[PDB]
């Protein structure tokens, strides 16, 4: 676990994080996809070896010793709002489950559900929260990444919320 663990954010390409484990915003098929998959895809291409899984799953590939953890988010275009809903939260347990069963002291996750599967709705809070309810019982340092500007502003403001 983390000495004192902790939530931070940063605006950057999760390719790039400093933690010791990835999350995947992931299809259900396993397949390259767009936005932070295909940024997952091309730096850790051998992690997709199996890694189909339904919605509201997740599931861990190693490209080398490094985990990579397939988290499938609901297409809001296709759930209602409740089915979806009840997927996101799932989502995140899951990925808690991972983080834990692996041992790692960090992990690097995207907000779900927030770019091409939004069904066009701004579901940062949504998400976020999701997120925490997961992650609150877990030891490892959470680094949540985004691109966009204001998002970080609101993520960084949520965080610091709680203290
Ligand atoms: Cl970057
Ligand atoms: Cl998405
Ligand atoms: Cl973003």
């Amino acid at each position: 676990g983390a000495m004192a663990p902790s939530y931070r954010v940063k605006r950057m390409d999760i390719a790039k994080n400093d933690e010791e484990c990835v999350v995947n915003a992931a299809n259900p098929r396993g397949l390259p996809g767009d936005g932070v998959c295909k940024a997952v895809y091309k730096k850790w291409p051998e992690s997709f070896k199996n890694s189909a899984t339904p919605v509201g799953t997740a599931k861990t590939v190693m490209c080398g010793t490094y985990p990579v953890i397939h988290a499938v988010g609901p297409n809001f275009s296709n759930y209602t709002e409740s089915e979806g809903d009840r997927e996101l939260a799932a989502a995140y347990r899951e990925v808690a489950k991972e983080v834990t069963r692996l041992g790692v002291n960090s992990v690097a996750i995207p907000l779900l559900s927030t770019g091409v599967y939004s069904g066009g709705k701004d579901r940062l809070t949504q998400s976020l929260n999701h997120l925490f309810t997961a992650m609150d019982s877990t030891d490892a340092d959470v680094v949540i990444y985004c691109r966009d500007k204001e998002w970080e502003k609101k993520i960084s403001e949520a965080i610091q919320m709680r203290t």
